């Protein structure tokens, strides 16, 4: 479940997580992933747009 961020995204609140273009992240197998998916990086865990990331492996 390794992904890389395609575009910068800035958390606006509501358990969202900021990510940076090129950042590697892990998508947790959260039971409620959807248009948004729960990601994990060194800056925390939180929702990111599913269309802003792409799988790596």
């Amino acid at each position: 479940n390794l992904f890389v961020a395609l575009y910068d995204f800035v958390a606006s609140g509501d358990n969202t997580l900021s990510i940076t273009k090129g950042e590697k992240l892990r998508v947790l197998n959260n039971t409620e992933n959807g248009e948004w998916c729960e990601a994990q990086t060194k800056n925390g865990q939180g929702w990111v747009p599913s269309n802003y990331i792409t799988p790596v492996n």
